[PDB]
């Protein structure tokens, strides 16, 4: 197999800007067997990570653009293993990742993007976010009352938080993706989305296994009971963040080498755009690497 019958269904996960999202109903969180075998699958993953070092390679020498590449989900999406798996094939010298957490003291004392815009990434490197500033807009969507312990939100009582609050912070989002789009940074935003059963799934395999056990906090449970309210705030922040600057991706994630399998292969995607050549020696140059064989061979 290659990637002939993939290609049309990866135009589907992109979001198109501006067009309503049903999360329950549209899209889908499992692979169609259909369309590829988990061994197909494997095989053209390992093309995909090979072809995303060449790619690094060549977007590090070239020093001409940045890439700054979003990841977004809920909690046992499986973030980590595919942020992992990416950078496995790649050279650690041209990538950073950052997994913003709960914001410091410091980091509160600044407006909510300051984190972020101070760890994008520089010419030639990819900058990876194990979550973002689109926190800014979920979880403290669903817990407004956070709102009000952030000096800088300008929220100083509940009934201030509107939709009307979240539109600024849209704007104020686009905003900050189309400088830095306009400015050498491409932009690629992915929601690794995974069904309610597959994460009461892996939650359960979490809370069994004594080698995840010690892990798994029971807050996560606190975030499952607030799924709809997520639902919400997913699908509103998709519709009006998604732009063909800045696109937004779902990507099913309750099948992990397909989640990683379509990332991959979206993230070379979108980098070939670029047209990135490794650089040409010219004769000059070939020349006076053609003197340094000659010294070499001529040693004592
Ligand atoms: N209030 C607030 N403001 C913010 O600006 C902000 N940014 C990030 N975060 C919170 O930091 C927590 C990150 O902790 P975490 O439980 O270690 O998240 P993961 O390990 O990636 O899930 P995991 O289960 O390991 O997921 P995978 O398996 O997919 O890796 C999350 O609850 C985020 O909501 C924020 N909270």
């Amino acid at each position: 197999t290659d990637f002939s019958k993939l290609s049309k269904y990866v135009e589907t996960l992109r979001v198109k800007p501006k067009q309503s999202i049903d999360l329950k109903k549209d899209f889908d969180t499992d692979y169609d067997h259909k369309m590829l075998t988990k061994e197909e699958g494997e095989e053209l993953l390992n093309l995909g990570i090979s072809k995303l070092s060449e790619i690094q390679e060549k977007l590090y020498a070239s020093g001409t653009k940045s890439v700054l590449i979003v990841f977004q989900a809920m909690d046992a999406a499986g973030k980590d293993g595919t942020v992992k798996h990416i950078m496995t094939g790649l050279n650690p010298q041209g990538v950073k990742v950052t997994s913003f957490k709960v914001p410091s003291k410091i980091e509160l004392s600044h407006d909510y993007l300051w984190r972020h815009y101070v760890a994008l990434p520089a010419t030639g490197e990819i900058g990876i976010f194990n979550r973002s500033h689109y926190e800014n807009v979920l979880v403290t969507r669903v817990h407004p009352e956070y709102l009000l312990s952030e000096q800088t939100s300008g929220v100083t009582a509940i009934e201030q938080v509107n939709q009307k609050f979240w539109d600024k912070r849209f704007q104020q989002i686009n905003n900050f993706e189309q400088h830095i789009s306009e400015n050498g940074t491409i932009v690629l935003k992915f929601f690794l989305h995974v069904s309610k059963k597959e994460q009461k799934k892996r939650f359960i395999e979490r809370i069994e296994l004594d080698t995840k056990n010690w892990k798994f906090s029971t807050g996560d449970l606190k975030e499952r009971a607030h799924w709809k309210d997520y639902r919400n705030a997913y699908e509103d922040m998709l519709a009006n963040t998604s732009t063909k600057q800045a696109p937004w991706f779902v990507i099913p994630a309750d099948d992990k080498w397909f989640t990683r399998l379509l990332i991959a292969e979206i993230i070379c995607t979108e980098l070939e755009k670029l047209n990135l050549t490794f650089p040409t020696v010219s004769l000059e140059q070939k020349a006076e690497l053609e003197k340094a064989k000659a010294e070499l061979v001529a040693e004592k």
